[PDB]
This record gives C-alpha cells, structure tokens and sequence, in this order.
C-alpha cells in the first residue's frame, strides 16, 4: 500500500541507485602492485667566479643515479674544494669566537657540527680569532646558495617516466604508456594535459608549475614534488579504460616558521688522491628537488557475495521503513 | 516444506560453503608492514681492447651501494674516460654535421643533448666537420653495448635475501627465514623451487630463467625482474603455516615498437684530479638488471562482527528466496 | 515480552555498543599516502693505528647520501687501501693453502669470492703459499671488524624527520610536524617520549634505546631499525586529534645460528687515479644500522552505507535471537 509498496520502491532506490550503480556495492576491490622508472634528460650550464663555464650533465646532477621510486634533481649548491682531514679555525658564531684558550673547550663539538675543538684558540683572520677544530679544513663558508640557482637551466629538464601496476587478485596488469602510443611520437612526446596527456615524458618545469608552483622561487632552497598517479578500474569495463591520472602536489611546507631545515638540501662530496698518497675532498652541500613517483590503485569487479549481502541488508531495512514511515505521518 | 526447507538448506549451503568456509567471509583481514635487506655475492671476469684482464666485484657492480628494497646490477657498460671539461666536436647526426659556423648556433642544445654549442664549427676528422660543444671531452661515442655482455659472469651471481614481515591489526610478526633451517644450511644453500624451496639464497640467472626469460639475452641492453614475496595468512592456523611464496616476473616492455629507451641503462661516473689540480671523469653508461623485491600480505582472522553480518545477511535473502523459488516452479 | 523485548535491547547492545560505538562499524577507510624526508646531523671522531686523528661528518657517514625513505649510518669498516687491478696471493683458508700449481686450477673462483684464480700457485708469506688470484690488489684481510665500533660517536648523532601524508578518498592532508610547534623549539628540539613527544628530531642512541637494543651493541656488526610512524585517524573529529604515532622496533634478527649475514654491512669503494694514468681504489666494508621509516595510517569517517548495512544485519539478526533465546530457556 502507500506504506508499503512506497517504501519498498524507495529502498530499491537507494540499493540500486545509490549503494550499487552510484557507489559500486556490487564490486569487490584490490589495490595497485606497482613498478617505476624515471630517466632524466638535460643539460644545465653554469658560469661562477671561482669556477668557469661549466656544464653539468645526467650524471652530475642526478644523485645518486638511482633511488627507487624517485629521484633527486641538483639545482643549487655551496662548493668547497681542496679540503683535507687537519685542524683549522671554526667560523665566527656567537659561540665561535674566542679571545683565548679559556673559550676553548678541546673534545667538544661545535655550534656548526662541523669539527671538534682542540682546546688552542686560533687566529680566523688578521682582525679575528676562534676556536680550532679538527676536521676537513678549509670548512665551508657560511653563505646561503645562489639566487638565481646555478642549475637554473633544470627548469627544461625532461623525465621520462615508466610505470607497470598489477592488481594481484585480478590478475590485471598494465603499463603506463598506452597500447596505440607509437615509438616515434615516444621520441618527440612531452607530456600536456590538453594536446599530449598520455605521453609519459614530463618536463620538470611543468611538473612544478602544474603543481601552482615555481621552478626557479622553488629551486633556490630546494625542495619535494609529488607526482602522484592513480589507477582507479572498474574491471567489469574494457581493460581499454583502465588508465592512469597523473596529479601534481608540493609536498614540502613553503612556512619557514613552522618548520626546520626548509626546501631540499643535503651534503656529499668528491673524493681525490694527491700523488703524495694524501687524501683531499671536495664538499658538495646542494638543493634540489627530489621527484617522488607515488602510485596508488584500486579497482573492483562484480561479485555475488557482496552484491546479495547488500540485498538482504536492503530488505532487513525495509521493515524498519514501514514503522518509521507509518509513525512519520500525522 | 519443499518451498521453505529446501530454500533453507541451500542459502545454509551457500553461506557456510560459499561465503564462509571457501570465501572465509568468517575473517577480519590486515595487510603487511615489510622490511628488505639484500646481498648479491659474486665475482665477474672481463677481457677489453682498450681495457685489460679485469676484475668487477660487488663494489664495482652494485649500484649505488644501496637501494631501499631493491638492487641495480651492472651487466653491460659503455665507458668514455679522460674526459674533462673543455669543447669539442659534436658526433655526426643529421642535425650534428655542419659545413660552416652559419649551421652551428651558439647556445642551443645538441641532438643527443650531452653539450651545448659554440657557433663555431670544428672539423670532426680530418674527412668531417660538425658543431663544436661545451662538455665533458671526449664525447661518448655512439655505439651499441657490447654483445654478448661484458658482465656476463653476473648470471652466476647470488643475491641472499632477507624479508621480515609484521601485521599491526594481528600483532603477528615473521621472517622470510624459517625457524627450521639452520646457519650451514645457509652457507651453502642455494633455492630451488624442487630441492630448496626455504632457501632465501637465489641465483640471479635462476630468478631471470625462472620468470621464463634469459639473463644473458635480458643483459644486453638490461631490465628490470620483481621478485615478489606474497604473505597470505590464516591466523586461524598455526603460526607454521605461515609462510612466504616468491614468484618472478619481468616488469619492462621487451616491444621495442610501443616503447622509449628499452632494457635499463643510466649514466655516473667517476671523478679524479690530475695532480696539477684539475679534475677529468670517467663516464660510464651501464646497463642491468634492477630487481625489486615487492612484498605484499594479507592475514586473516575470525571474528564475530563480519560473521553476524554475513549470516544476517543470508536470513534476509532467505525471504526472497522463498518467492524466487516459488514463482519459478511451473 | 521476556523473549522478544529482552532480546531486542540486547542486539541493540551488541550494534550500537559493540559493533558502532565500540569497533566503528558505522565508518568508511582510507589508507595512507606518504612521503619522508631525512636529514642527519653529528660528527664521529676516530683514532687509529695505520689511519690518524679523523675526522667523519655527514658525507662520509651516510651512504649513499639518499635512499627514499630510509637512511644507513656508517658505524663500523675494515678498509683496505691501495687496491689495484693486478694479482696475488689468496687469504689462507683449507681451500685458499696451497702446495703447488696442482692445487691451483686456473679460471675458477675463491672461497671469499673476492677473486679468479690463475693456476699458479704463488706464497703468501715466507712460510706459507696460496693460490694466485686476479682481483683488486692488496685483497681485504680477513679480520672481524674493531670493537668497540670506530664510529660509537654516532649514538649521539640526530636526525630530524620530516613526514607529511594524505588521504586520498578524505582529501585530508597532514603534516607530522604539528601547527603549535615553532621554528626555535625545532632549532633546540629532540623528541621525548615524556617532555618533548612533538618534537621530530630523534637521537640515534635514542631510538635504538627505546627499541629495547642497545647503540653501542648493535653498532660493532651493523642492524636494521624500523622508525615505525601510524596514523590511524577518525575524521569525524578535529584535525587536530590526528597525530602520528611513533614505536621503534629491531628489524633483524639477532639470533646467529638461524641466519646468514648477521647485522649490516656492505662493501663500497672509493676510486682514485695515480698520476701515471693508472687506477687504484681503496675498499671499504661497513657496518652500521639502516634506519626505516615505515608509515602506515588509517582514516575512517560516518558512512550511511556501512551504518544501514550492520543495521540490517542487526535486524536479520534478531529473529534469530528469539528462537536462540527461546529453546535456550529450560
Ligand atoms: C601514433 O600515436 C600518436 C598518438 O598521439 C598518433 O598521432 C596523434 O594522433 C592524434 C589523432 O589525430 C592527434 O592528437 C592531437 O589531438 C588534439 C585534439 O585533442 C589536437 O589538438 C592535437 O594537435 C596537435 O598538433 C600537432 C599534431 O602533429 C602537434 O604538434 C601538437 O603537439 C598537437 O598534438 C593533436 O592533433 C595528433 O595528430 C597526433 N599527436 C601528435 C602530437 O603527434 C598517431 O596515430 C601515431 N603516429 C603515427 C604517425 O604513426
Ligand atoms: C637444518 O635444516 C636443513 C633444512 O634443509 C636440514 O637438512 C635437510 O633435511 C631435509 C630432510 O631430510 C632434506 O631436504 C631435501 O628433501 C628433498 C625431498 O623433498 C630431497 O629430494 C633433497 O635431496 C637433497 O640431496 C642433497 C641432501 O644433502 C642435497 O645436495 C640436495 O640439494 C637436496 O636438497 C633433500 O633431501 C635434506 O636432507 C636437507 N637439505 C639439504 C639440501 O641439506 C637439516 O634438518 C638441518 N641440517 C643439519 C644437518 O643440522
Ligand atoms: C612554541 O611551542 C613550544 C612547544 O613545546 C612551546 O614551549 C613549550 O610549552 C609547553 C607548555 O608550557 C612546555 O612543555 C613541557 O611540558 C612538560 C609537561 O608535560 C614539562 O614537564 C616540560 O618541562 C620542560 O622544561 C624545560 C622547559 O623550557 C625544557 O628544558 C624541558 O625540555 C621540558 O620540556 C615542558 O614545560 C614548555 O614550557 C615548552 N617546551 C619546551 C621544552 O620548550 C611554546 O608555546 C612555543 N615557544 C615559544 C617560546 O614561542
Ligand atoms: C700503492 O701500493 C703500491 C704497490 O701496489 C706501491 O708501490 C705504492 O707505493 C703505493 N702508492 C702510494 C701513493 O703509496
Ligand atoms: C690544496 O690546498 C692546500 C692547502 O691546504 C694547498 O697547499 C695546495 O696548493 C692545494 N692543492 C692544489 C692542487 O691546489
Ligand atoms: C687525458 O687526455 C688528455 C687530453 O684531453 C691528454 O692530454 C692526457 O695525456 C690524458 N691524461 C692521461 C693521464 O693520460
Ligand atoms: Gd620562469
Ligand atoms: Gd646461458
Ligand atoms: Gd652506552
């Protein structure tokens, strides 16, 4: 009656529509089993007083070659060279400077973290003085990085990237570059969201920029995009529209009052022989932005189980309806 | 009756057999939390023109040292040294060969994309001109790796691997490595899905064959194997019987056609200083196998919840099961 | 009645209580996205015999300088220096001993590994002789690493980390350093678990410690520690209640006689050229502790579906009770 048969429509309504062809009840799920990888192409050019016209390759501003799953990109750095293991004066700091060995406490570690402190105070310059340390000597000036960064040139870099996902329930697998994709267009392809979506060649300028940021502000300090690529299936539909999404984010907070250590830097250096059998470095601190590849699927496909488990919550429900749809009039 | 007992029995039949005691719709269910530590032990012998008799071993050949789950090893390599920077003759490609400095312009980019060209033009050989570059010189070489591998010895290679695993819902926690087995065992062992089959040892031919592919024809050009360790677990049954399965399979496209950059391959080098203080690399562009270990669980357990739910579940569809039966007779 | 009424408020029990307000039934989950940064402040000081007073910061402590979310700290070595490629004589071992050429079957590998025989048998020291092998020149001697560890320094090393994470289907993102904290707490912070439980930066010793292990311990052979991060979050309350919560556990096993390869250590290399043109490299096995951040979260917010569901569930349910309830009396 107008209780019942009302009712029993409405609950239809709302399994069929809602639980099942809006919001999938009908389907079981797996999630993604996932492969990356990245190759990036370029070269920046770099002209430094104290350096020369410099070029800098794959292999110099990729480190290391390979992580897995993301990579790192150089884009600025602090350069000190011809270091070797000896004592030397500690940079003037508060807690730095020193009018004699009294301010000097040898066996302790210094404001920097840089050396440890022989007890002897020595002379950093004609007008100043400081603590000695042991360390690799000469340290590193304090300065901040280069603005504009010297790998500024990076913005044009070009990533390709491979990605293979496989959802092990379903036995599912496939590839980020899609079947009709051909070789040559693979050759000449970079990456737009409106002409070349599914070209996997991403330019790092625009991945940045996609992200509603900027390479060069972001490439000063450093810093971490998320290329984020989802696999969302149905797999009752063609394997054809299984596809994936490519979305963008910075990762990293831009408040540098929240925070510690903002953008993206880390030290590593270059080891040499003196034909003296004497070892000397050079220390790289440098920024960049660091690229994380992150893959997460999901897909579902029809299955009796939860499909009938739905159903019987359904006409579970339904009795409820009819008490709370009769005392609900007048 | 026939209608009501009938119907009765079957849904018990679907529920318990079905939905519960094949489809375990009795189990609240985790998935894993994993940790990977590898070891590839092994030794490879090269002879060269332009080399020498020549040893690599896991230093040589690990690159870098390490990655979190997963491992790179060097099979094949194109190598270019003394190089330092400086500018060159550009390799002849179409766009490469230039007959005066109109056709070189001066700070653009190169076909192959290693250097950056000063408008002159400068003779490649005496029979050759092409645009002179800012680079790391000499130029690599446009060659194809060297067939068969150099590195071929890799085959024989042996990567231990070591898994544990834990499920934080269950509190559950195992190692790859089963309480049975013994140390010696694990000197000498080595896995074999017949004989061996809880050696943790595998043999990187072994994985590569195993995944129905060929190390040596995969060594050329290089590519990628995941190992995949799968966890799936009644938590029901003893903890014995939890145990990891491993399967093999190649990730890369061997389709040269529906591809960019096939196999695996990447550039890094080697940075020395010639005593007068300057600096030259060696740059090697290497080719290999990456493999990633790719850990994924399920554990199960029973509980009341989802047990209630699902036998609700079939006491409604019963109802309908009664109409559906009797409108279906005559 | 007694069956009916009693029952009824009973089941009302169970779901509101036990399946709801208890277990959250009436929520839908989500997993986490993640990303990790880590940054490694400290410096080792060390003295010995055949090295000197030296100095290890940063760079020379943490190999390679990334790996995507997790870090190795340098601990222990043994370094060999002055390794060239040529040939000599193998480490005495049963089968490195030799008498003569017979003993000594040339093309075949050692017991270490580390080298290819040439048949000649050649003496190790004036009493004795071993077999001549090609490899990189001194090999490594055989020897346990020092005790204590020549990097203890490390306990009292910091590492901040940094861990921002979504949810994809909630659209919720958080960072794991929290909005109150302020930059200068972040200059002079370190996490403890009573006074500074917000604070991001930990102390190696510290997590170690609070894994029930020991630095110092662990640090002659090398291990594994998990930094374990969860956010299990309801979305129904504040932002502000979803926090990350850290544990700390050893991943590796301690036991020696279950396993191979016990604690961590890898070999890594560091390649110089001699002025004469020719290549040496000095070999280094380390041992040290991998640090893992392994983050996993879990998001959950009020879902109609699930809700109506158990209710349905509830409802089925209860018409068993009475029958259950009924024959269960006398
Ligand atoms: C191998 O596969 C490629 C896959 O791209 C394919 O060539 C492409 O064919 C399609 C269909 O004709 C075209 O794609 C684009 O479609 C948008 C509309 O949505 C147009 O606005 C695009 O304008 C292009 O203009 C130029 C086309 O040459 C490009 O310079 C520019 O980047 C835009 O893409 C474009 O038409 C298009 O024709 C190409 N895509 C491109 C960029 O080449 C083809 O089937 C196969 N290649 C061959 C020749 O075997
Ligand atoms: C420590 O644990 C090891 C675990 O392997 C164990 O030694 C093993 O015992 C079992 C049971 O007797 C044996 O395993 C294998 O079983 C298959 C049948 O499924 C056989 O066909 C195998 O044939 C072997 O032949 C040789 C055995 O020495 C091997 O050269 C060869 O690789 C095959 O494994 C084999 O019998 C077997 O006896 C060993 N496994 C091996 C290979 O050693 C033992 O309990 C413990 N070790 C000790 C001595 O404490
Ligand atoms: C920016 O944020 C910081 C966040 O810490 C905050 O300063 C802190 O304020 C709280 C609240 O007064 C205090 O936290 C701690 O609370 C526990 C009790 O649970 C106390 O036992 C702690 O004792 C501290 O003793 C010293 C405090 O200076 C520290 O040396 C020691 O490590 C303990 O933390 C402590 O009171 C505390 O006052 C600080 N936390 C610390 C350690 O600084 C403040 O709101 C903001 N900072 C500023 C000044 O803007
Ligand atoms: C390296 O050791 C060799 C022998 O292999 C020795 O002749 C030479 O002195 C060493 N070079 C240096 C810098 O000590
Ligand atoms: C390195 O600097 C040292 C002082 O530490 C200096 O004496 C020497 O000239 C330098 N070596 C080179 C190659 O310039
Ligand atoms: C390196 O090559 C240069 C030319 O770029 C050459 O003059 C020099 O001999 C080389 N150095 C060595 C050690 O052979
Ligand atoms: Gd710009
Ligand atoms: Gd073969
Ligand atoms: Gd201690």
């Amino acid at each position: 009656g107008t209780l019942n048969r009302f009712t029993q429509a409405l609950v239809i309504a709302y399994v069929i529509g809602y639980v099942f062809v809006y919001n999938k009840g009908y389907q079981d799920t797996d999630t993604v089993l996932s492969s990356v990888t990245t190759k990036v192409k370029g070269i920046a050019l770099t002209k430094t007083s104290e350096l020369g016209e410099r070029i800098w390759d794959v292999a110099d501003y990729i480190i290391p070659p390979q992580e897995d799953g993301s990579f790192f990109v150089l884009t600025n750095m602090i350069i000190t060279t011809n270091q070797t293991q000896s004592k030397c004066a500690e940079n003037p700091t508060p807690a730095s400077t020193c009018t004699s060995h009294r301010d000097c406490k040898r066996g302790f570690n210094d404001a920097r973290g840089d050396g440890v402190r022989t007890g002897r105070c020595v002379s950093y310059s004609a007008s100043v003085k400081t603590c000695e340390v042991l360390s690799w000597c000469p340290l590193e000036k304090i300065v901040d990085p280069p603005n504009p960064p010297l790998l500024a040139d990076a913005e044009r870099f070009t990533v390709l990237i491979k990605n293979n996902i496989r959802y092990p329930k379903f036995n599912f697998n496939k590839r980020n570059i899609l079947p009709n994709i051909n070789s040559s267009y693979l050759t000449h392809c970079v990456f737009s969201r409106k002409t070349d979506p599914d070209c996997p060649i991403f330019r790092l300028g625009d991945i940045v920029g996609e992200a509603e940021e900027d390479f060069q502000i972001m490439a000063v300090r450093g810093g971490v995009m998320g290329v984020q690529i989802r696999w969302d299936c149905d797999l009752d539909m063609p394997q054809s529209w299984c596809v994936p999404r490519y979305t963008f984010r910075r990762l990293d907070n831009k408040d540098p009052d929240n925070n510690v250590a903002p953008g993206y830097n880390f030290r590593f250096a270059k080891y040499y022989k003196n034909s003296d059998g004497t070892e000397t470095r050079t220390l790289i601190k440098g920024y960049g932005i660091r690229f994380d590849v992150m893959v997460f699927g999901q897909a579902g496909k029809f299955n009796i189980i939860p499909t009938l488990l739905n159903i019987g919550a359904g006409l579970a429900l339904l009795g409820l309806v009819n008490v709370i749809c009769d005392w609900i009039v007048l």
